[PDB]
């Protein structure tokens, strides 16, 4: 069991998949979980990006099936821009594809700014662009849970293997959710499901970006990672990649284990086994 | 095993403890974890309540020890009142016991209110007192992670067995943290450690409360739970409790499992095993 193989197993990666079958299993999962909780549906932030576009369509398909089976369910798609979003057009395109039961726009700027201003005033320092970025992600979580709390809906998370292996998400930000329909999927597999679902190609060819920085809006995930999704997917799907690349993927995986586990206690072994861990 | 024995095991409860030894193991844990992360210390919200008073003191002892060992570390105690806290006096007493390296005060009202006003504005509905309360807990998490990110500090969590068994915490609010030094302790045992640390009796005789509601400030945990900590501790320590009390505890434990697990995916078994889950 090489590290690459342990990672593939831990992240539930399927080297080869059947898009129609994956969609069936993932829509079934959303239905099975919600039935267990007695919730009234789901809520999800739609950014115009690939992951939320796919997760959103799966959620709409799920509630429509729940209603067809005689149940009661609704899906609310939520736009969460910080001021004017650079790629609002792509978000609208995603909304057109998702065809959600309900959609609403919630500018998170006033909340994020109220916080940053207060921080600056009381801590005698300004938030670095990166840290304010994480505030944005966390406020998006807050917004989705508030709507979920008010309407009795579960919060959908968009985590998948290509993001999980690098711990490329904000802890308790977009990482905070109730259920994950995309777990185990590589980035390219995600595009494959989108194609099967008949999505406009602009929805899966668009460049992946967390778009949280004020000074570098729309920054490419790969620019930040120093690794391309092509390499990540190759690695995750069990293919051979340059020792150079493998080492970089594996070190990022091992140091971010804390983001894939519940808070650490003295009774947990994962952190003791880890040679090291990095939070900042 | 009885469900009680299963719960005791799952939550790492020790029916009998030696306060002195517990403090040593828990302080050692904080030192061991931070050391493996290269972080510069810890950050924790100090409410004036039992849990943060104890976790706060353990963190201070941990950084003093790290420094005595030739390392570099600091502990920042942070006051997080929403506007003006009724028991600010108890919080001041707590700070005098903790004797943290540094302490700051951060009013979360402007951020929370900015959010609430935007919510009412955009969803044409006001947040219920309970949901606004969760917004407060979540903004407290945001604040600690902001300070942590800015100063390279790990966020301490105050979860313990008496809270874990009932899922009595806000998901991604006070539930969001990096490490938990109090894991496994019953409420009663926590007081024992505080007594061993020579805490002013007011710090552990004070009524437990999340104090998140505008309409019912300082509301007792027991009132909300319908279960006393005296009963929870007896149950957790392996003692006999009335059948009806045990039933209520066990039902709450089973339905709150999702709060003690990372977000659910179709590959997890815990939710499939659960006969029912409760999010609202
Ligand atoms: N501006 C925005 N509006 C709404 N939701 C947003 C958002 N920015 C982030 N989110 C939420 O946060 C999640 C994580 O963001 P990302 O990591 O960038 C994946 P994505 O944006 O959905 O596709 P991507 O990889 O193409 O960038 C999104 O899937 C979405 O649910
Ligand atoms: N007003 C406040 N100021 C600072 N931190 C606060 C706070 N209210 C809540 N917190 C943070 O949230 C955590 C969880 O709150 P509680 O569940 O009520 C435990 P406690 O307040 O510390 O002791 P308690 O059980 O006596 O209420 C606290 O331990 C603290 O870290
Ligand atoms: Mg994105
Ligand atoms: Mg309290």
């Amino acid at each position: 069991m090489t590290l690459q193989e342990q990672i593939m197993k831990a992240l539930h990666v399927q080297p080869v998949i059947d898009p129609k079958a994956e969609i069936r299993k993932r829509v079934d999962f959303l239905k099975d979980y919600v039935k267990k909780t007695g919730a009234k549906g789901f809520v999800l932030g739609i950014s115009g990006g690939q992951d939320s576009t796919l997760a959103g369509r799966l959620a709409q398909l799920a509630v429509e099936e729940i209603r067809n089976e005689g149940g009661n369910a609704t899906f609310i798609a939520v736009r969460l821009p910080y001021k004017v979003q650079k790629d609002e057009d792509d978000a609208q395109l995603a909304l057109q594809f998702i065809q959600a039961d309900q959609s609403v726009a919630f500018d998170i700027a006033s909340t994020v700014d109220a916080f940053s201003n207060q921080y600056e005033n009381l801590l005698d320092e300004s938030l670095t662009d990166f840290n304010k970025g994480n505030v944005k992600a966390r406020i998006r979580m807050v917004t989705q849970y508030a709507i979920g709390g008010q309407k009795g809906l579960l919060v959908i998370g968009t985590d998948h293997a290509a993001e999980a292996v690098t711990g490329f998400f904000t802890k308790f930000g977009d990482g905070g959710a109730d259920l994950l329909p995309l777990t185990g999927l590589t980035k390219r597999q995600g595009r494959a499901l989108l194609q099967e679902l008949g999505a406009d190609e602009r929805l899966y060819l668009k460049m992946p970006t967390a778009d949280l920085l004020d000074e570098k809006p729309g920054q490419a995930d790969e620019t930040e990672l120093g690794i391309t999704y092509d390499q990540l997917d190759d690695y995750l799907e069990g293919k051979t990649v340059p020792a150079d690349v493998a080492e970089k993927i594996e070190k990022r995986y091992t140091v971010s284990e804390h983001k894939r586990q519940v808070p650490a206690s003295m009774f947990d072994d994962w952190w003791k086994l880890a040679a090291a861990l990095e939070h900042h």
